[PDB]
């Protein structure tokens, strides 16, 4: 038992109620023309007749045809240019180099610090209840005392308190899929995907693997690529953590021979203890996993978790857990038994209006194929 | 966390200031024809309708068909003795065979005492400041200390100096990264693919690679390309380290073992330690790898860097560093914190200006297909 | 403090405040005691004169000038609380002077 491993506790000693969190505050190149005379080391940029333009480095110090006055001749001269290695690209990162040549050069003693772009800010949470009833009866009861000696409602009780701890755990994870931002989308696509599901059977997805060996391993490729984005939008770091259905962990637990495990003393000695309320291992020995048992479909979400408990982008504050009820209904006389908790949770706002499918700590992705 | 690995320090005494670096310096085979008979071990010219011409040593002293009149004739002839491996096809191996036999054959002492191909110079630093404020407010302070117990304005200093050290191994590699010339390109680029970038969904690129297995292998493959024009042009050696995205990196990771870490100590321990602030570990055994945190958008870089500093093709010369800052502001009376320091950098001269896209000791790349 | 304006159709929600212009005497700031829609047809500034004033006179709608004024003057600032930098002085600049005997 227990969700809380991947997000911050900040448990309280009231409801109503706190918590933290470590939120992030959030080029006129010359243009490539005919006549150019380049300059090795330079960057151009040369607009295509078609899609768009391109920023290009000399290698070379060649004059871009100085007779191609119509922009299709350029663009040829450009392309074969190019094709020769004598004009290369990266287009970003071009963008972010001449930056630096003018922010270098522009460099003044001014007043030119930077703050630590970090809000750090906190949020107001109820302590939100959860309960359960046992609706048991006297004849389920008294036979449990009377045929084995069993302790008879202390075992539904047992029951009934597994089922709330297990019901609030399901809630985190139904959190962490409602905030989660959509995964496989924008700079985790690869450009002849499917937009946020990933499917088995699909030579894209599964980067042409063969047999179920590769395709498994390709999955694990699509999580690193999530886990990246994550630390890309969070500022805190790469995913850390992942929770997936049963189909997906065991398709994962197929790879890395030792990254996700059975609690195989269980099977070893005869079901001794299923546990099933726990974290199935590392994957790939870089993110923590987890199954969740309640998968509605089929996905995975790869979050990042940080020491801090501010460092979480969720959090749940467990004020109350397992108080007993004790009654019974007139209508039947059955009795009555119960758990109620009382916590509190929340996100990081990045802006639960502002929650879905916003949270940079968080990305979700759908699972076909299995 | 420091980005020294691979940078020349020779730390400041003073500012402007100044750094050593190791500046540097900065065949007719006769024809093979109709009737010849070839001499072994002695290597003719001969081009060939198709394909063109190769150096073709002797094995065999074969006429090579006296009545072969016809070049196609001819080229037949000298197919089937090729087959036969009478004559045997190379081309450089062998031109630089002839240069070597000219040169032994007509050498005189005469007076080549050349020099190495050094000239060793130095570069003025000055110790550029950057300046760091942590700009908080007060009720957040009182708030974790009230809250929970937290130091507060100690851990958000705890911040400020890790992101000041953040930013100033940033700019290490933003600089690393407008001096490195761009790569697959020149010596590195395959005619028929795409100057600057290389893309894991290309055959050229990836070598005709099956799936993601092959092809994250073939980017590997261009890497050594890379490293090896670092060392053609530059004389110390090929590339020893890679600065790479974090998409990047964790593609490589996928292969060989020890490539990176897997932050393995984290999720172990139930998100003890990210640890990202050191290489991953070491490409093949060969390349000291670590992540650019900040890539603007995907790409790797290849760079040499020797046990002396004045071979790093990079420096970086610390004078002052954390000096920690201690204020108020009364208008709004909140408290600060921040850091100052003070470095300077200087690359290897090759002739800010002075250095884009010139940079021999690294190679960048663009990233697609990841 | 831009309080929207009353104007014919307007439905008027208690608590809100609307602000009128008449065509004698200046203008007003209604507060809605009741819900209510003020005239449709009363396009004519007259008959929105007439309009508004009936629904005062109803009780429907009930003036206070400064006195709204400042408190959407805090609906506002509260609703804007924040560091700017703001901190007010204590109101008072103490000074002396020199007397003789």
């Amino acid at each position: 038992l227990i969700a809380f491993d991947i997000c911050g506790v900040q448990p309280m000693n009231s409801p109503t109620g706190q918590v933290f969190a470590l939120r992030a505050v959030y080029k006129k190149f010359p243009a490539l023309a005919a006549s150019t005379q380049t300059t090795v080391g330079d960057i151009y940029t040369h607009f295509f007749q078609e899609t768009g333009t391109v920023y290009l480095q000399a290698s070379v110090q060649v004059t871009i045809d100085a007779g191609a006055t119509d922009a299709a001749k350029l663009d040829a001269e450009i392309k074969k240019q190019m094709e020769a290695g004598a004009l290369v690209e990266i287009a970003e990162g071009m963008a972010t180099s001449i930056a630096e040549l003018q922010e270098g050069f522009n460099g003044s003693t001014d007043n030119p610090w930077n703050e630590m772009g970090f809000r750090i800010d906190k949020q107001v949470i109820e302590a939100k209840s959860r309960q359960l009833k046992a609706a048991y009866s006297i004849e389920l009861a008294q036979d449990l005392r009377a045929v084995h000696g069993m302790d008879a409602d202390a075992e539904l009780s047992g029951i009934l308190a597994t089922e709330i701890m297990l019901e609030i755990n399901r809630e985190v994870v139904d959190w962490i899929n409602y905030s989660a931002q959509v995964g496989k989308s924008g700079m985790t696509l690869t450009p002849g995907s499917k937009a946020g599901v990933f499917d088995f059977q699909d030579p894209i997805d599964i980067r042409g693997a063969r047999w179920a060996g590769e395709s498994f391993k390709a999955l694990l490729f699509q999580i690193d690529k999530e886990a990246v984005e994550i630390a890309r939008q969070t500022g805190r770091g790469e995913g850390n953590f992942i929770i997936a259905s049963r189909n997906v962990v065991n398709v994962l637990a197929s790879v890395d021979t030792g990254i996700s495990y059975a609690a195989q003393g269980l099977a070893t000695g005869f079901s001794t203890d299923t546990t099933k309320s726990v974290f199935a291992g590392v994957l790939g020995g870089k993110y923590r996993v987890y199954i969740d048992q309640y998968a509605k479909q089929d996905y995975f979400t790869v979050g990042y978790k940080g020491p801090n408990e501010m460092d979480a982008g969720i959090y749940y504050a467990p004020y109350v857990a397992l108080t007993p009820l004790r009654g019974s209904d007139p209508k039947n006389f059955q009795p009555v038994m119960g758990f109620k908790t009382r916590y509190g949770i929340g996100i990081n706002p990045f802006a639960i209006l502002n929650s879905l499918g916003k949270n940079a700590y968080f990305r979700r992705v759908y699972v076909k194929g299995i």
